[PDB]
């Protein structure tokens, strides 16, 4: 079974190749852990697992969702290390994913009413909402294009909010540059409308996601820091016109960081929509670890690691309903389908922790 053949991330030796998507669940009761992600994150750790976090704020403006947990102050440091104490107690290693929604977000999510950050002004369509605290559907409002010392300061963001990831306990970060986020707004030529040195050419676009890993890489070292991009996705308005290209820009960009940099990053990792080749494409061009996530199953990531096309491959929704997926996947055992209705709610046991085992 090629997805569990032994795979040396890093320093990392992990023990088989099923891997957890970062998923936000909105169980971090105001932005700070609870114990229910605790148990919610031992349930599904395995001796030799890598974890990915759900989304974790770097700044009180880097949220659009509610009940998302963060690593920007010193309480939500002092309640991480008690879940990664648990999640290291069963042999797992987890990296914590640091996520800033940028123009994905809402006057009640922003201290002080301001409106969200972003690299233009032009706002996500109506055709996208957000989830309001009381449940209700949000509209997107009208972002601020950031002056070019203030991408300076939430590269800061990302600096401090990974060192703070270490002080937790976590075994790395990764940076969430994806699904039209913040990082995303930038690379998405479809929304970078810039028209200084962030803007324009696709060699412009990829400053900001340049300057971000390697603010993370100076802080924890390459070897610890991920990066999760999606050249195409059209998740809020996150259009690009040759996606392709974008990708194969940003893994141009990352290759080139390793190198000055002296050490691999610990890995790349590339949701997909679900024509194949999109991420084939990207897989050659990185020089390091390749992680495939998106409408995988036990059949497809199988093919996946064994013809050579991830080294990795993340589970998000099946990691959901089966808190045990890697025994299942071992066992080719059933799958437990997942409830939707109960994907961002605020019960620590309902939906959360509550999935039933083998
Ligand atoms: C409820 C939910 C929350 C998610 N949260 C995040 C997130 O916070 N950050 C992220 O990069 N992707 C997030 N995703 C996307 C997943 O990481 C993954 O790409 C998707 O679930 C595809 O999984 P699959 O391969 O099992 O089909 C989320 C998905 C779901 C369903």
């Amino acid at each position: 079974n090629p997805l569990f053949s032994p795979y040396k991330m890093g320093k990392f030796n992990l023990s088989h190749r099923v891997v957890l998507a970062p998923m936000t669940r909105c169980r971090a009761l105001n932005n700070i852990p609870q114990a229910a992600l605790g148990e919610y994150y031992e349930q599904r750790a395995t001796a030799g697992g890598f974890l990915i976090t759900e989304g974790t704020m770097i700044s009180p403006t880097s949220a659009g969702f509610p009940h998302v947990p963060g690593i920007f102050t010193k309480e939500q440091v002092r309640e991480w290390k008690k879940i990664v104490d648990v999640v290291h107690a069963k042999g797992a290693v987890i990296f914590c994913q640091l996520w800033h929604v940028g123009r994905a977000s809402h006057e009640v999510y922003q201290p002080a009413g301001a409106a969200p950050i972003s690299s233009t002004e032009k706002p996500i369509s109506n055709r996208w909402r957000i989830l309001m605290p009381d449940g209700t559907h949000g509209i997107y409002p009208k972002p601020r294009a950031i002056g070019t010392y203030e991408i300076s300061q939430v590269v800061e963001d990302y600096r401090r909010s990974a060192l703070n990831a270490i002080e937790a306990g976590f075994d790395g970060i990764e940076i969430h540059g994806a699904h039209g986020y913040l990082i995303d707004q930038f690379l998405k030529d479809g929304i970078n409308d810039r028209t200084d040195e962030y803007g324009g050419s696709l060699a412009n676009r990829c400053k900001f996601i340049t300057q971000v890993v390697q603010a993370v890489v100076s802080a924890i070292g390459a070897d610890r820091v991920g990066v999760r991009v999606s050249p195409a996705i059209d998740h809020l308005d996150a259009m690009d016109s040759n996606p392709l290209s974008l990708g194969l820009a940003v893994v141009e960009r990352l290759n080139k960081i390793q190198l000055h940099s002296g050490s691999k990053l610990a890995y790349l990792h590339v949701t997909q929509p679900d024509e194949a080749r999109l991420m084939r494409t990207l897989r050659n061009a990185y020089q390091g670890t390749f992680i495939c996530s998106g409408g995988y199953t036990r059949e497809l990531g199988i093919e996946a690691v064994a013809q050579g096309d991830a080294d990795l491959v993340s589970y998000g929704r099946l990691f959901i309903s089966n808190p045990d997926l890697v025994m299942r996947i071992k066992l080719n055992a059933p799958l437990n389908k997942y409830n939707r209705k109960t994907f961002y709610t605020q019960d620590p046991v309902v939906g959360y922790t509550d999935y039933p085992f083998l």
